[PDB]
C-alpha cells in the first residue's frame, strides 16, 4: 500500500475547502 494510508490523513487537515473538492492523498481511493 502506498502513502494514500498515513499520508491520507497527513496532507488532509480538512483541507478540502482550499483544495476545492478534496486533497488528492485525502481521497482513498488511490490505485496501487
Amino acid at each position: 500500500r502506498s502513502f494514500c494510508a498515513y499520508w491520507r490523513m497527513l496532507l488532509c487537515p480538512d483541507s478540502c475547502s482550499i483544495e476545492g473538492g478534496c486533497p488528492e492523498v485525502c481521497t482513498n481511493t488511490c490505485p496501487l
